[PDB]
């Protein structure tokens, strides 16, 4: 019934991803970080995060994790999917990403999907369990929409990750790059 409606979005983002993200440039792909990063910091501001990290992986993947809730796992009656599958079907982000992977720890549970171009490669499952509970997602943005670069600037994401965390006052968040095995770099700021 209502999957439907979610395949007209993903086109729409996919054809004008500049209406939605400013460009398909390397700003274009930093915006993508800070859409991600909203989310995690709402959690935050919720009462439920203290925690964010995000690490700029191998192969230029964004991997941000935080330490709030965890995205529901609930079946919708609407969709009849699981909540988290809605969540990130509906995403800018997980649209403008060749591969993006999700991993919740909720319910004492870790459960895991993976999308592509926004698309479910597979139905939700449990992989694990846990005594934590969270979100991690991971996405590598999509070489035919970001057909210029998908190489991310850490000073760039250094320079937004401390702002916001001194916009936001108790919030640990941490920026790692890991791209280059022989030299990582490491920022983490907390105020107050
Ligand atoms: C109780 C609702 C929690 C939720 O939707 N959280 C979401 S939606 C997308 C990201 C995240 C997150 N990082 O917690
Ligand atoms: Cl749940
Ligand atoms: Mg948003």
């Amino acid at each position: 019934a209502g999957q439907i409606q979610v395949l007209e979005g993903l086109e729409a983002v996919r054809k004008r991803p500049g209406m939605y993200i400013g460009s398909t440039s390397e700003r274009g792909l930093h915006h993508l970080v800070w859409e991600i990063v909203d989310n995690s910091i709402d959690e935050a501001l919720a009462g439920y995060a203290n925690q964010i990290e995000v690490v700029i992986e191998k192969d230029n993947w964004i991997k941000v994790t935080d330490n709030g809730r965890g995205i529901p796992v609930d079946i919708q009656e609407k969709m009849g999917r699981p909540a988290v599958e809605v969540i990130l079907t509906s995403s800018v982000v997980n649209a403008l990403s060749q591969d993006l992977e999700v991993y919740v720890h909720r319910n004492e549970t870790i459960y895991h999907q993976a999308y592509k171009k926004g698309v479910p490669q597979f139905d939700l499952k449990e992989v694990g369990t846990t005594d934590k509970t969270g979100t991690v997602i991971r996405f590598k943005a999509d070489g035919e929409i970001f057909t210029e670069t998908t190489v991310y600037n850490y000073e760039t994401l250094q320079q937004r990750i401390r702002e916001l965390a001194f916009l936001n006052k108790g919030i640990q968040i941490t920026l790692r790059d890991e791209r280059d095995e022989e030299n990582v770099r490491e920022d983490s700021y907390h105020y107050e």
